[PDB]
């Protein structure tokens, strides 16, 4: 259906302007001075608001498996949620069923979201083991299925960990099909160490989280990771930088010559760990997941640093939460906690309040911070991150001067608690429009379970292998 | 008059793209697959060469006065020999008399600009001197005028350099006007210090200036200009970043929220100042330039370095040589050789040997730090700096695998050496358009004196304000 959006401010990664934005058929036909449209069009009047691309959440596990447990917000109520606030693409995380195949997960996860996802979305396929066989079904999944991202575990010993030997092997066979490597960076030896030395103190309670994985341990694992990229010669992406330490160990790391890129999350960019100490049980067990949220008060406000300067690129979510009945399965043994917080709906609100109102950095960076940072690394460029004639009609209003408290009372997370609780921001989204539709506006959401597209993305993408490409001809 | 490139491959900053590129009456008219174009129109087939957008040289002292004599190559030679080198826009510097009037000074600049430049240019204004009325020439300059762009200088005492109260001064006036504030950063009470010093030993060669101006001294004044621009919350530029202390500054700075640029130029991102202990007074007397080339040999790598990760933002050629007989005015006293060495016409050719062909950048990035950043951080960009419809044809056709020897006796300048001397880079011009005509191709350079057009900037870039228009109104 045809939509003309008139008199906003077109907010891109690369500079803003004035111009109205015709849209028809999921596309952007559009974008002038004024007028050129039939007689007969719905028209919005931005009258000066920002008109910029959707969001795209690199970073999410709405059917995370976890202590047996489901995560609470399946592909239609996490999407649902995703486009209230702002974001109009997700890349959902696959993990596959212990003893089963990565091809048969993908099919699986593939199914889900074509029956429920409310929007546009892409898959990244969690490696959980490198089992005999399974370089076949990887370059299945990139030849013929469209996944070029893969997760693998450097934490999580004797269940998804990989030791160095593995996963030198995988980065480079990875990287021989072109995929983006991504990493769950911790030493899961050094962590179950300390489990079990915290779990003998008699410490049970969710601060035993934060306790048995110190930011050290996150930086080591960040380190290693980016030592075997620099060997190989081939991108890598740190997922839920959650700590200064790895910040800094990234930071340096790109000075240097190594291609590595750092993916911070909602809840380490706009709340802590302090949390984990709070008398109240259910509270505090709302806040675990892993890599945990650093108790160290200073971190929020740094990342963001990192983020504005260029030293750490995308943002996600990691979105995965569990109800407090799913979460009190461990009410006794911290490590029986299902993992996971919230922040798919909450992430460009929180991202807006805590890096564009404080002038750390400006709308056009907030834009490609949210979307096309995200889309140059994951090959979906020119389609999605930016408003310009051909792309997706995935385009959202946003009003920088109020608006927001957030509740638990009052988001759209199945779940009971809220990590960002009463966290009050300036500047929200007021209309949400996806694949030419709208979606979100006077605060009300307006879906279609099963509408949203799955994305087929290539591998080799420009802004990651011409670099590798140069480098393996030169340093031979 | 109409030209059509064939079968190139468009590379800006943010992508690639094949597609056909359709010029007329000095614009981009279209670009595309293929077709819509009149039978009549000249042909250029690219063959999978590269098609970038012209580079743009944001630091030039083409009629630079110098120990009462002015700089060797003037509007006419400095332009043709950019044009030479790929480059098709530079912003050159107007450097006024003993506190005479900025005005009197710009109308000069531009009039010889006008009459002899073969391609568009813009004007930075030196202050000279903060004398009583500078201030409403300021304002008309960059109200009437069209100019943007100021610099002050830290060092020679006596002559140009201004005092922290005259500093700080002059920094929240032209943050008033919304101007981009351009800084010489050295200290030169300092090296007015060491200078004696030298002399009175005995040492009067060219190893003189590079000991009387260690690096140390030029990373203060950066440390400084930065310090006295976050009080004030303005935007700083640092012009020719020459050692690895000094970018180490700006790089910390970054991470901490004050909005520094810097500026290499080609001379310190290709050579070195061991030069300056050459036998032949001639040759080593060729390389003073201030601040000097570093004796450190690690220090070209380490620019380039911090280009690629984004510390370091754009890069100038700070062109302005004199003949051997004009420097030869001190062959008995280093602090009377007139300052400034080439650069202008390699300026491309080196950043794209250094820092492409080692793998350190891509050639998206390549566009970004010899014309795109530049465009943005000087309000020039959209119709500068980027292959797209509406904006200028300011076009290069670059062949990314051919060898060029840089020697005296070849390049364009007039001056008898070449700081870049025997130097073999892997990558140049093929062809070259300004203002959609052709003046470089098959070898030969055809240009008209005086084509080129004076292109005014409007105050505010936003790539620069937005951020500081946040700051004071979160801050006060």
């Amino acid at each position: 259906d045809r939509l003309l959006i008139r008199g906003g401010r077109i907010i891109n990664d690369d500079q803003s302007f004035y111009a109205d934005v015709y849209l028809e058929d999921g596309l952007i036909k559009q974008i002038g001075e004024n007028l050129i449209v039939p007689g007969g069009v719905k028209t919005i009047e931005a009258n000066g608001r920002m008109v910029i691309p959707g969001g795209i959440d690199v970073n999410t596990y709405l059917q995370k498996p976890s202590q047996g447990m489901t995560s609470a917000d399946d592909f239609f109520q996490g999407t649902k949620a995703a486009l209230a606030g702002g974001t109009t693409m997700i890349i959902d995380h696959v993990v596959p069923e212990p003893g089963s195949s990565l091809l048969t997960s993908f099919e699986k996860w593939h199914e889900a979201a074509d029956t429920k996802s409310c929007c546009d979305y892409s898959l990244h396929v969690d490696i959980t083991s490198w089992y005999d066989g399974v370089r076949e079904e990887l370059e299945v999944l990139v030849q013929d299925k469209g996944v070029n991202s893969f997760q693998v575990y450097m934490a999580y010993k004797d269940l998804y960990q990989m030791s160095d030997s593995q996963l030198y092997e995988a980065f480079t066979f990875l990287k021989g099909l072109g995929a983006v490597i991504l990493v769950h960076a911790e030493n899961g030896d050094l962590i179950a160490q300390e489990q079990k030395r915290i779990l003998e103190m008699g410490i049970t309670g969710p601060e035993g989280h934060a306790l048995s994985r110190p930011e050290e341990l996150e930086a080591e694992a960040v380190f290693r990771a980016i030592a075997i990229a620099g060997r190989i010669n081939c991108p890598v992406y740190i997922t839920k930088v959650m700590s200064k330490s790895a910040a800094d160990i990234i930071a340096l790391a790109r000075k240097k010559g190594p291609l590595v890129f750092g993916e911070p999350i909602a809840a380490s960019l706009g709340t802590d760990g302090t949390h984990y100490w709070s008398k109240n049980w259910a509270k505090a067990a709302a806040f675990v997941t892993s890599p945990p949220l650093s108790p160290d008060p200073t971190t929020p406000d740094y990342l963001t640093s990192l983020l504005a300067c260029g030293d750490l690129q995308v943002t996600g979510s990691g979105h995965c939460p569990y109800s407090t009945a799913q979460k009190a399965v461990g009410k006794d043994n911290f490590t029986l906690i299902p993992e996971g917080v919230n922040g798919i709906e909450e992430r460009m609100t929180v991202v807006w309040d805590k890096a564009v109102a404080t002038g750390k950095m400006d709308e056009n960076q907030f834009v490609a911070v949210t979307s096309t940072n995200a889309a140059k690394i994951f090959n979906l460029y020119p389609r999605k991150g930016r408003i310009a004639v051909g792309s997706d009609a995935d385009v959202v209003i946003w009003d920088p001067d109020k608006m927001k408290t957030i509740t638990a009372k009052s988001h759209k997370s199945t779940v009971e608690y809220n990590i960002f609780e009463g966290m009050e921001c300036h500047g929200s989204p007021l209309v949400v429009i996806s694949q030419g539709k709208i979606v979100f506006e006077d605060g009300n959401i307006s879906v279609s379970k099963g509408m949203g597209r799955f994305i087929p993305r290539k591998p080799f993408p420009e802004h990651l292998y011409q670099r590798v490409r140069i480098r393996s001809k030169v340093f031979g």
